[PDB]
């Protein structure tokens, strides 16, 4: 089942939400939709604002879609992460990361992740470009969820590896499935400007 909501503003007629359901607070599960169309899976483009609330919530988050490119990543991004003002490099970069990610795997690096996992990797891998998210210390990363029994060893053992693979500045260089020709990905500009920027997950028409 999907929501069926109206935005009171035409010009943002997408509906973004929360989907995960669950009592674990360092999952989300973001999505948009279209008056009740099928929905599409969806990342937060900025980690300083706050992610979209959960389905069928009193308070609804509206988005306008615009076509992804670097100009756009850069435009919508807080602090994006580019070298030599290179804004091509930061298109290919973001397009590289979504593409060996969470839902399209091209390359395997999700392989055995469990979904909401598989989401929380890559949206890491996201922020490293979208905020300049550091990430220096990846191989002690989620080890209070391993102590804790939230999260195994197994599952947080791949979730590093994948993280790092998804990271490396060579990515498009080794992976040996490249993006399809025409491959584009989607920014949903937040109606409330409090509320993330969102990135698809795959190209959304
Ligand atoms: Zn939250
Ligand atoms: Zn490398
Ligand atoms: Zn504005």
């Amino acid at each position: 089942t999907v929501p069926n909501f109206k935005s009171p503003d035409p010009d943002y007629p997408w509906y973004g939400y929360d989907s995960y359901r669950g009592i674990f607070a360092r999952y989300h599960n973001l999505k948009v939709n279209l008056k009740g169309s099928k929905e599409y899976q969806a990342y937060c483009f900025n980690l300083t604002k706050y992610f979209p609330r959960p389905t069928y919530s009193t308070t609804n988050n509206f988005y306008k879609k615009i076509d992804g490119s670097g100009s756009a990543f850069k435009s919508y991004a807080a602090n994006p992460r580019v070298l030599d003002e290179n804004l091509d490099k930061l298109e290919k970069n973001i397009l590289n990361v979504i593409y060996n990610g969470y839902k399209s795997n091209a390359n395997g690096f999700m392989n055995g992740i469990e979904d909401l996992n598989a989401i929380l990797v890559t949206q890491n891998a996201i922020w490293y470009y979208s905020d300049s998210a550091p990430l220096n210390d990846v191989n002690k990363m989620w080890e209070r969820e391993v102590r804790n029994g939230e999260i195994s060893e197994s599952q947080v053992t791949l979730m590093r590896e994948a993280l790092k693979k998804l990271i490396d500045p060579n990515l498009e260089a080794t992976a040996a499935n490249k993006i399809p020709s025409g491959y584009r990905l989607n920014i949903f500009k937040s109606e409330n400007e409090d509320y993330q920027n969102l990135l698809s997950a795959e190209y959304v028409p």
